């Protein structure tokens, strides 16, 4: 009291009330055939949307109690959809559907903690179902349907990805940047990637993108784990009228030593990062010369006979753009050379031939593709930069849905796969009728896409549900036709990697907001 | 409670109420005989204006969601007029139409999506008869005549317009300039005017106009795809002192070379575009050199031995003023020549009578027509500056609606031409009883503007509308005299693209209207 | 008037809310360490009572649909007391209990049909399962323990009881009614007697002892007014004859007769005493027929056409002694024939049985002990009236109690009955699943009154309900001295009945209420 602290029974019908008012702007957007919200522009002409996202981003409710029900509830759908490139709605909907039955039956005096335990037995189960349901992705063909489906149909997109896929493999890396016309480009360049990230926080960009990159960096290619750089200072002296920055690749990043060395050298002011060269030994010797190769470099070392002193602005490499996260780095064009990288590419093709010894030969076989095809670069053109934006955007999130789906294959989409298991678990039950009725409420939530998604067709949801679960198989309702048919040969995928995601993110809020007993808020 | 966001009837009631209060205050002004609006000024001495365009800007609603209902239709209708010189009024009396029929059925509990695609079937019949309906703009009558209606009955206008075309022709390109005088004038100059436009946003003018003007540019005409601009930049730092713009002219407008070069070489403070040459190959090589000769350069290219470093100001052409659209360019003046431009054009006259091979004969038949006519430039002259103003925007939309009524022809003004097919499809029915009410919703909308012309027009519009229903072809009321007779003899015509235009976005906005469902908007 | 409606759980949560508003005001009462409830009463001052029953009949609630669950859970209060006197408050805690449970199954979808046949089903079964359990009660210590229970663990109401159904025997009938002293009183009244005294003081042979008494007396009994002495001369000279004295019962005495009488007593001619016929109506002339076959005398009435003037000795009856006071008369050892007795209990008694009315029965009960056995009147003693309405209703309910347990045995108390036949039904299902909730519902509200019990000491109440389950046969809790022990040797007791009643009547209503989908009442 006397704050906007309130407690038990009185706290949670308010977080309700949040939640339900967010997710009825969202669902009536789910699917091909959303209904158009309406938000408004403070200059008028109010922009008329279909986009889930769109429409949830914009709601801040006043009450400040209503407010965090939102909130929670979005960004656990933000989440979702960083861990996979789509699903916000899907997880939204899902959200409302379990909330709803939760608080009720808590409100009824259920043992909060054994509806938590129900509902995380219920999803558990159904997450290895979908383990069995799934399909490789078998092909470049998949890729492009499931990049359209990522981009509401736009098949455009996908054609390019499966494009930029077939010059580079579909495991091969791609990148996107920004238009250098009215009309779309693809090309191939001499980048280089490597499972290597930046190790110290005071590494992060200046931008909020996580990842940090550098313009026209210098190479540093050091063979030994650097127990000083000061050697190093006077070539950096001499590039800090440039300002041109350094990124270091090092056998090991030693502490103490240059990494402590490498902070203190910035106070915000020099453009700096340090990472450790891929694998171990030999490997980091091999590719760190690769390296060298790729960006016109040489590798540093005091066995090599290359001390720092001697490190011209040739010895170390250089790129014209490169980027690094928390775990993994990217050359995208290093300045490099030519006949020198086809040689060594033939050279260590020839040592497949006889470097067969297991993990040896791995190390072979993935140096010959880190040199060869090192990078594929996507040009989005549109008519206007507005277009730009937006059909960036839309490429960037249909090039991760895509990774997703090809990491852990495909399922057919349009709310079938969770209406299939559901069938299969309903034999299942708890300990004692509370976690029975967590069982049954988890059950009864997986219903509630496909119910939406047809609803907004204008159709009766509850035919096609009991259709959809009497048929077998890929069978399904095609709400872009009407037609009912097999998804696979229609091309509805969705990646199973988020629809399990949307799944298990909804269940831990329902779960995690059954057992909330308080707020603290300002009045 | 809440901040204003809102579901269902309660948002549509709110939309619906807007929507009327905008659609009665402007459907008073419709047709020749409009009765007086009481606009407001600070000032005092209100404007009492006739004119809908005029009352449509002001209207601004105080409550939220009564405002939005207002802003989208209002939105459309200008949408319409940029796509055709007039029809403001029309497209919002045929949009209230729709919208409340429509809205009261879905108040009933009618299928929304049905409703929906009821409207679109009708509209898209009733276009079908419209095309067939337009004949062609065969003399400069038929334009006066379109020109007076599009001009509020202002003969001048008309005969302006008309006199401008037959200098120039139809086909030909014409422009309006601000008043030199008292008096109106009318001249020609070699303009020249081909469907290439600059294909990069950030050569978009500074005003808000879309397309982009230069004024007294150079001209370089480049004839090849330009790999390299750098030997280009000392003679554009010779120029910088005066800093007279440069059009690049391209035979092709090279995207990663020519097109980033000359992006980098403005910070916005730079007078640099670039366009593809007409035509492709040796079609662009020719008008190259026709735009050289009508320009005073010459052909830039390695083969004619022109480098860049050899292009003086005299190799790139000159105009005093140039203009670009995001699909069209039109040079207004060149500095150029006299002999060389009248030796070329018999030239190509001479080559009409060989060039018979069809991709000759039509990439020469029409050059010919480039040089002759280039420009007419009518001058504006009023007592007042004020009347200058308002006369030449007035001036611009006749020579819009005259564009348009020689591109798809004319009908019956009026309303005659919408009651008319409305009568036509009386035997139109569909799937079900929510489809069937949808088309008679359609069909009722479409009958609005005459009954609202006459109703105005102080008689009884019951009358009217049953004799012009039992008439035949182009019979109707001709509400400037209260005489029944044929229209097009008293030229009362609108351009067919006119109402085509209104009457799908009138549809657009009352079917996007009936399948909406929340709104968000700020307290 | 406009109605208002309500619908699904906004109905439910607002009945529940009405019934627990109720039932706690009740539960507070419950066991030996309950506490009183103060009731108001705009007449004067207010009356404190420990009585669950009338704590709620008195209840109603301000809000319509709180006040819907009072006004009927109210029901299973009051029909309790009326079909068994004891055991209403554990009837209603019973009930508020299977409500709760019941309510709470519901809301997980179950349909609430089938929970109402499971509950009938568990209770069915149950209620055979007391008759197992139940043994027979009939020697005095037992006897005087449940009356020591029912009255709150007063030990002196238990002996007064026991004693009492001694004297009267099984057939006498007892009376409770507001004494004078500081300690209670046990008035006992034998042979026949009713409350009419002499019609004139004049009769008074005994003035110190302020009575008539008179030896071997002729009793007559006229069914008419007395009038004019010329009724009466053929009697008188009888009787005169034979010296013997004479009561004469009739409608009226007239002052001429009455006056006449007077001369004769006060001249020593005839030793004769006049009084009022006991009650009036057509229940007159059954006593007349019942007190004159005592006598063995003979009813003179004008419907069968005698005379007064024909009456003979052989008409009248007699008796060894009689003694009437201002108030009161009595008849002390009737010469009427046993057999003749017997025989006219038998026809009473086939009237008790078609009985419809049990205030008409208790006459008649009241009619057979006059007859044939024996009636009593327990005075209750304390210091001030509010004591009174304090003890009498204890007294009361220990009445009540005592006699329910020798007409139908007793099963060991503080709710031990129920916890122990509640395991032994663990097998029993239902035709489905919904059934089978239903059934377990019911087992587990059947452990409510223990817990109850227990809570009100401030003990830990699941402790001592999972302890006494852990034990067999009577094992228990005894409250008063917080130790466990087999109920029957400290002799906690509870007649069969109240217990079996207060089950069926609790489920009953309960089993129904659950399956409330709306409301509808006006607006406030
Ligand atoms: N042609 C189609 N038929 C049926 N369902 C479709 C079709 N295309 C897409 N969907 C479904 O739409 C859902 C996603 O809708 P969307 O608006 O992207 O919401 P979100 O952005 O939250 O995923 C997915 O379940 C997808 O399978
Ligand atoms: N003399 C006339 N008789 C009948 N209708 C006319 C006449 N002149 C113009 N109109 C009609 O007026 C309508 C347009 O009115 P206007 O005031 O221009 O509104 P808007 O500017 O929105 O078109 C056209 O449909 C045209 O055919
Ligand atoms: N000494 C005791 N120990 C435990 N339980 C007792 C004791 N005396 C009475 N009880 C129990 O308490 C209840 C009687 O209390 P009472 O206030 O009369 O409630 P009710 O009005 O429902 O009979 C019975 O269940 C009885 O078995
Ligand atoms: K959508
Ligand atoms: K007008
Ligand atoms: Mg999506
Ligand atoms: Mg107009
Ligand atoms: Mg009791």
């Amino acid at each position: 009291a006397a704050k906007d602290v309130k407690f038990g029974n009185d706290a949670r019908v308010k977080m309700l009330r949040g939640v339900n008012v967010l997710a009825d702007a969202v669902k009536v957007t789910l699917g091909p055939k959303g209904r158009n919200v309406v938000l408004d522009k403070s200059f008028g002409a109010p922009t008329i949307t279909k986009d889930g996202v769109s429409v949830a981003r914009e709601i801040e409710l006043e009450d400040k109690f209503e407010n965090m029900g939102a909130q929670m509830v979005k960004e656990v759908a933000s989440k979702a959809n960083d861990a996979a490139g789509d699903g916000t709605t899907t997880a939204t909907v899902l959200a409302q559907a379990i909330i709803t039955e939760g608080l009720k039956a808590v409100a009824a005096g259920m043992n909060p903690m054994d509806l938590k335990r129900g509902i995380d037995k219920a999803v558990t189960a159904a997450v290895e179902e979908l383990k069995a349901l799934s399909v490789p992705c078998s092909d470049s063909k998949a890729i492009a349907q499931v990049g359209t489906i990522s981009a509401n149909s736009d098949e455009t997109v996908g054609k390019l990805i499966a494009e930029a896929m077939d010059k580079v493999g579909k495991e091969g890396v791609i990148t996107v940047e920004d238009g250098t016309g009215l009309q779309d480009e693809l090309d191939v360049v001499e980048g280089m990637q490597f499972d290597r990230g930046y190790l110290s926080p005071y590494f992060i960009n200046k931008p909020e993108t996580g990842a940090v990159e550098l313009e026209s960096p210098f190479i540093l290619l050091a063979d030994k784990k650097i127990s000083n750089i000061r050697e190093m200072l006077p070539v950096l002296e001499a590039v800090a009228k440039a300002g041109k920055p350094l990124l270091i690749i090092a056998e090991d990043v030693e502490g103490e030593a240059l990494a402590t060395l490498v902070v203190n050298t910035m106070r915000g002011i020099v453009k700096v990062a340090a990472v450790k060269a891929p694998g171990f030994g030999d490997r980091r010797k091999a590719m760190l010369q690769d390296i060298a190769t790729l960006t016109g470099g040489t590798v540093i070392s005091e066995e090599i006979g290359m001390e720092l002193e001697k490190a011209t602005l040739e010895d170390l490499g250089q790129a014209k753009r490169v980027v690094i996260n928390k775990d993994t780095t990217t050359i995208i064009d290093g300045v490099g050379e030519e006949a020198a990288i086809q040689g060594r590419v033939a050279q260590i093709r020839q040592q497949i031939e006889e470097a067969t010894s297991d993990y040896d030969r791995e190390k072979l076989q993935e140096r010959v593709a880190k040199l060869a095809g090192g990078v594929a670069v996507i040009k989005v053109g549109a008519a206007t930069e507005v277009e730009m934006k937006e059909k960036k955007a839309r490429v960037e999130d249909a090039l991760h849905a895509t990774r997703a789906a090809v990491e852990e294959g495909v399922v057919a989409g349009g709310g079938v796969a969770l209406i299939r298991v559901a069938s299969k678990l309903a034999d299942l039950r708890g300990q004692n009728e509370d976690q029975n009725v967590g069982i049954k409420v988890a059950l009864r939530a997986m219903e509630a896409p496909l119910r939406q998604i047809v609803l907004n067709c204008g159709e009766e949801p509850s035919v096609v549900a009991n259709t959809v679960k009497g048929g077998d198989g890929n069978y399904g309702y095609n709400a872009a036709t009407e037609e009912y048919g097999n998804m696979i040969d229609m091309g509805i995928l969705d990646p199973t990697k988020v629809t399990r995601s949307a799944l298990q993110y909804a269940a831990s809020v329902a779960g995690l907001m059954i057992t909330t007993e308080c707020m603290v808020t300002d009045l």
